[PDB]
């Protein structure tokens, strides 16, 4: 079985991206007999759809699980639709912030996950990570690259399971913000990291 | 030198209270050549005044540490006043709710806490813990023994620093509130003792 | 040219809801030279849906206008998408809460609102009228009519416009909230008829 | 009876204050056989206080009522205490930040407010404007004038009540911040007036 989680660089703003270090820490591990491969996606729009399409093909896995941060969310986020539109407001790493543009022309507006969403939640759950599931995921770059990972796995037949996962900021992001007068919630970097694992594991064990 | 550090049982609601865990894995460490006592008060106004007295005056410490769970709040927060009022919201543990009586009658209005407050600040923030500092207690039993210690520093002498640090909710008492459709910040455990352990330290290195 | 704008009872908790009072009060106006009538919806799947069809058989709007309340929103939304799912968190007023249902099997998974969403914002922004616009609308029943509504738009033709607005709690809603120690925030009533009052004008100078 | 209401400039990033309105809106009126006196004061440390201080020698007023925005609160809050201390976050409007003085050198640590701040909210929550008690004002001006008026009246014996008023955003300053993704609580300028006008009226009725 071959599963690719990916992550990001650092979007704008932000000197530290934990999908970065997630993406990069469970590159090449293998979780029961199931090879692990982990990228780390640009925050480009285009590039990033480049990228990810060379990787889907390249590795051609069975679960792709995409990982991103969700600044000021405080548990893990288990997303549940993908939607067919870009309105960015922040501008992407270029400089380019796009404001309704459809995704694929043509395509479905929306797409729901395939992973096993509410197993994988009561599973953080039972290991004490907080986790709930999330309805939207924005319309930037964490929505644009679930989008189009499940439209590749309706069109070309894989990955046979797609969706996203967003995390917290880390508690080392959280203390330039209090300068500003600022505390926005945080979750420990090993129980993010372990969160995308238990996900992992339960997309696997249903993935026949 | 010798450190105080207390926490609290379950106040209502919680079936965990982390600043009791907290207490308890202090009790009887050393830190440099400082013994360090725990010891977890009652939820009770009144019974842990008793409690508080009678600790103080048998350990004698030269620093005293009140540690409370703030729920809701999502980073360290460092108390800087002690108010001589007791507003209760919840009722204590044995069912008492008390509206506006002062804690000590024609003793001051507040007390500023006497730990180096800043100091404990900046060097949470450069071990990355996510700390600031709070301007309110609250006024129920977290000030009422914040209060009660700063008096009795003014009154006796001893303890010669006091202050009161509350601390997130831990990430498994987030996950039964998901349930009724909220999910409030949290901390994890270790980083929650980390922190309190150097306020210890850095109240140590000021006090002579 | 004729309006629909619906609103909905007493959802479970609140003893009041806003928008029945905006439907009302909107009932029989005429905007320009378009009636505008105005419904309240049971909060009761199954029951919304047959009232829903019903009543647009019945009138045969050329704009729909959904409008619920968003309790803790602080300020208007005007939802993008409506997509095919129900996902209850509460039972509805009959007490059946139903958990990851389609709302109609094998329509799409989502439909985008019809009503000129960008400019409806725009416009409420002049007349000082905090509004955005909010990618989702949840999976009870403000979601269920705002699918059944668009979806009755792609299939029958009409209505030709169709949408949703959320509406954060009137002011005499926050204070028994109070009591249970939170002040969630809130909008005055004028400004919540008033903004869909400006919502209706702007839809209807876009169609045709 | 002489009542003096005062408010504030923008101060630092907002383009307009409600509490300068506020002050303008009730200077020279009468409530009941009161003469209200409003007067707006600049956001600068050391000026307020000249200022201040040269207001109320010259009006004498029996009541004093001092009013600032409170940026993201979501209801009026009535401020319980002032504390004798400094900490600003932001500049004052010349460009002093002033980090841990005390505002009257050996003045007590803090003053309670005289207002019957229970009552206000009482009567206040009768009329459905959502209100509560804060217990702290800041540590910046409205925390300055809060302690320099309560210690004038501790002093010089007058005024007989003085106490510190918070009010929300009013809706047109939302609009703004919702470009920076943001959309901060916000309450209609009118409710705002006729809160602090339920003020003055409920400590006149007090005030013998």
């Amino acid at each position: 079985m071959k599963v690719l989680v990916t992550g990001f660089e650092p979007f704008g703003g932000e000197k530290i991206n934990p999908t970065e270090r997630i993406a990069k820490d469970l590159d090449g591990i293998k979780i029961g007999d199931a090879q692990v491969f982990g990228r780390v996606l640009p925050v480009v729009f285009g590039k990033a759809k480049e990228v990810l399409e060379k990787t889907l093909e390249e590795i051609k896995p069975d679960i792709a699980i995409h990982v991103g941060l969700a600044p000021g969310r405080s548990a893990i986020s288990i997303e549940r639709i993908a939607v067919n539109a870009i309105d960015a407001r922040i501008p992407d790493n270029e400089g380019k912030k796009i404001e309704d543009e459809p995704i694929v022309p043509g395509a479905p507006t929306a797409y729901f996950s395939t992973l096993p969403i509410k197993k994988i939640m009561k599973k953080l759950h039972e290991r004490g990570i907080p986790a709930y599931i999330s309805n939207s995921a924005g319309l930037y770059l964490c929505n644009y690259v679930m989008y189009l990972s499940l439209h590749h796995s309706a069109t070309k037949g894989y990955p046979k399971m797609s969706g996203f996962i967003h995390v917290p900021y880390i508690p080392e992001q959280i203390i330039d913000k209090i300068g500003k007068g600022q505390v926005p919630p945080s979750m420990c970097y090993e129980m993010e990291l372990e969160a995308v694992k238990v996900a992992i594991e339960v997309a696997l064990e249903e993935l026949l």
